[PDB]
């Protein structure tokens, strides 16, 4: 019997609506703001396959062979100096998903306790929930996290980290403004806790600029308390699975020697790739990449202004891939899911984003993937199907 | 500060002697017989750079894209066409490593029962012990493991599953003969247990053919608790990290959803590029690997029948990759481990290859990587430097 067989791990293991998602949304007709998924125009494809070949056949030996955990050693010192450390504070990771399994695996126990937003990435509480911790959370909106709420929490429980998405969160698309880093900064550093700071949608930003990362915060203070997740998933590919954590050493070789077990080391070839296609004019690709998702957002925002009734409350992004939506207390997510479905509309329901439950009523939308005739049709019929609900 | 913050998994993480022997042993002019490492010249570096030049340019929307966890389709028919199952039997993983992090999650929980041979494959007791198991472990020879202390631990203790490597065990070298895994197939379904088969080396066999898998056992005899791993490494290439799991429904399906919060999916580029490579020719890819193999290890045996003392013992392969070496009780493998890598020689010493510790005076030699000539000359320096401590 596999149920007797498997072990408590098993039974926190759960599948995840995202990762099930884009079975059904890499399918024709379906208009997807499902999974984050980058706009395919913006995949370097032809420079790829140049950089591919020249790889392989320069340096195919290196390429495919085995190679150190630790990753490239031109990749890291790239990601050292974009993110202003040093090659040896930097891990390659076969995704940022990765660095978040590390985690749990290295500060997780049964029982042990997690801090992170209600709701956070649904990849994160999955990862997390392996480990059997129990979470606690504080409110997220489009200003971040309720620090009043975590001085509460703070004052009662000691959670093993704190993980947190301070630009552009996962499900939110909350940007946590400038004086609320640096009071958590406070609130972190007078308690001596860790956190754990997912930065995927670091250069997302729609505005003049990007706010300063609780991690620069911390190094500009001498705290050595954050562990800095970054990704190219999102400025790049997220099919070549590459991705990075910057920690204190101790920190550090922990996350080293727990990926040594998880998978050896994130394939050579995709580490070289992504170095040989950024290393000259990233500043220039990343400006693209913040026009194109500016211009699907403000798409997207027009779309729901125009369709949706103005009972339903959403998010209205200031960088990312997400908006993130509210019905009235009463009306399930799950259920207008099947209804936009039959109109060949995905989104994801918001309930899986708390980790504690609840949030039956909410649903992210991600702009990233659709065209802007996609993004206004696929709105339209959501807020059809919305209306509809609503009457009953 | 760190040590009081990580959880009790950090505790049980530590480095693994292989991953760590790489960043010496990967430098000119250390002659490795360490790391397992695929012979360069195997490589098929100009076919890999056109393969994955034309997958980025004519499928670079898909290759460069997040898919689903189970993998590339196509992928996982060629595995199940391969290997006699299904394609939805299949999951593709990031490297068989990934696959032993996975069965670990799935199976095991603090102080769970874990059996495997001593010695056994450090990657898998590194992946095995973050989980805090009781490792019980049976002696392993060039016939496999010990089927009579099998069944003595069988009678007391009830493993969460049996990790075998029945086929060119890793580090003995030992192959199960036929009637034995007939035997243990019996143990195994009279009391009902799950065993993870590691087929590594399922291909690199010397002679004129391959003893059936326990997992080919099983499925003729209807036994669904088999998991079978393979992987690409050792028959393509290493550095790509791409593998798989094949398993009954229940089992895949807790492996896919704890894949899931691993790295959601294996790389797609490199999926595609193994298929690409292997859809055609595989067969006479298999034979020239053999062939290659068979030389080294001829070449190893050679040399150390000529330039080794025969107080010392050592295995002689009949596949795979590595030959085993037992020192007269009295020497230590890191002394001579010292002594060699003055030499520039590097091996791998025995000690972490035995769960719960023992095994100083062994250590593991691995002739895949290294010519002819390096192989004999590497050989007579290790000879010498043993006939020294030997005099001692
Ligand atoms: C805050 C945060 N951190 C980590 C990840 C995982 O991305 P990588 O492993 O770095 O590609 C993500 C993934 N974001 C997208 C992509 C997931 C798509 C999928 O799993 O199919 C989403 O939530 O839809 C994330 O939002
Ligand atoms: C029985 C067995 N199972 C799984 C693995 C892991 O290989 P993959 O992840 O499939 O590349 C291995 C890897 N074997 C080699 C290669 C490891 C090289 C390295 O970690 O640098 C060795 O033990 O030296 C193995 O022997």
């Amino acid at each position: 019997s596999w149920s007797e067989a498997f072990g408590k791990g098993a039974g926190r293991i759960q599948a995840s609506t995202i990762r099930e998602l884009l079975k059904l949304t890499q399918r024709p007709g379906i208009l997807s703001f499902a999974g984050g998924l980058p706009a395919p125009e913006l995949f370097p494809k032809e420079e790829a396959a140049e950089a591919a070949a020249r790889i392989l056949r320069e340096k195919g030996e290196v390429a495919l062979q085995y190679s150190p955990t630790e990753g490239y050693a031109p990749l890291r010192a790239f990601v050292a100096e974009w993110i202003g450390v040093r090659p040896e504070e930097v891990l390659i990771t076969t995704g940022s998903q990765q660095a978040l399994d590390l985690v749990g695996k290295v500060f997780l126990d049964e029982g042990s306790p997690v801090l992170l937003e209600a709701p956070s990435y649904m990849g994160a509480i999955q990862a997390f929930r392996l480990q059997g911790p129990r979470f606690l959370t504080v409110p997220a909106g489009e200003e971040g996290p309720d620090l009043d709420a975590l001085e509460e929490v703070l004052k009662r429980e000691r959670p093993r980290f704190l993980y947190l998405i301070p630009s552009f969160q996962n499900p939110t698309g909350g940007l946590t403004p400038l004086p609320a880093r640096k009071r958590l900064l406070q609130m972190v550093m007078e308690r001596g806790l860790v956190v754990v700071e997912d930065d995927a949608y670091r250069e997302l930003y729609f505005g003049e600029a990007r706010l300063p990362s609780l991690f620069e915060l911390a190094r500009e203070a001498g705290y050595p308390g954050v562990i800095y997740l970054g990704s190219f998933s999102k400025v790049l590919s997220p099919g070549l699975r590459v991705a990075f954590a910057v920690a204190h050493p101790e920190a550090l070789q922990k996350l080293v020697q727990a990926k040594q077990g998880a998978d050896l080391h994130t394939p050579m070839l995709n580490q070289m790739l992504v170095h040989e296609l950024l290393k000259e004019g990233f500043s220039e690709r990343l400006e693209r990449v913040r026009r194109v998702y500016r211009e699907k957002a403000q798409a997207m925002l027009h779309a729901l202004d125009r369709e949706v009734p103005k009972e339903v409350r959403y998010t209205r992004p200031k960088g990312g891939m997400f908006v993130w939506m509210e019905l009235p207390k009463g009306l399930s997510a799950e259920g207008l899911f099947r209804r936009a479905l039959e109109e060949n509309v995905a989104f994801v329901p918001g309930g899986p984003f708390f980790a504690n439950g609840g949030g039956e009523n909410t649903l992210r939308l991600s702009y990233a993937t659709l065209d802007r005739e996609g993004i206004a049709e696929g709105v339209r019929r959501l807020g059809r199907a919305l209306k509809g609900l609503l009457a009953l």
